[PDB]
């Protein structure tokens, strides 16, 4: 399924090169630009587990997700994956514990050491 074809076949998107997040451009955004650190950038997207469980779905609640880019507002490899997006761009991340919820997990939902899989579609994103 998803998860196990951004596994195999997904880009390492980090500077370290240490395949923490990986990606696969599902569908194909508008021209060049991507957001800058700061932007204000609004976001569809849905979460699984490795157990295949779906943990978080903003579509199910009828209105995106908003962060300020590249602040730590969200797990890392979202303000590394999102800052590599252009606008109406879907992609699949996977995100494993070192750039995501670590070996603390997020009670109730993220066991310990969990790796994550998203679809993320950049809506759009403003200074
Ligand atoms: C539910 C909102 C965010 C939660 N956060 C911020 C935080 O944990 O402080 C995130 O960084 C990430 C990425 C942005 C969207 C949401 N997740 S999540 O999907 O990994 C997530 C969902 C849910 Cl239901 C619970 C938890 Cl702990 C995390």
């Amino acid at each position: 399924g998803a998860p196990a074809t951004v596994t195999e076949q997904g880009e390492d998107i980090t500077s370290k090169k240490d395949r923490g997040v990986l990606k696969i451009v599902k569908r194909v955004g508008n021209g060049e630009e991507t957001p800058m650190i700061g932007d204000k950038v609004y976001v569809h997207y849905k979460g699984k587990l490795s157990n295949g469980k779906k943990f978080d779905s903003s579509h199910d609640r009828n209105e995106p997700f908003v962060f300020s880019l590249g602040k730590g507002q969200v797990i890392k490899a979202w303000d590394i994956g999102v800052a590599t997006m252009k606008k109406g761009e879907i992609c699949h991340l996977l995100c494993k514990p070192e750039y995501a919820y670590g070996s603390a997990g997020s009670l109730p939902k993220i066991p310990s050491n969990a790796t994550l899989f998203f679809e993320i579609e950049l809506l759009d994103f403003k200074g």
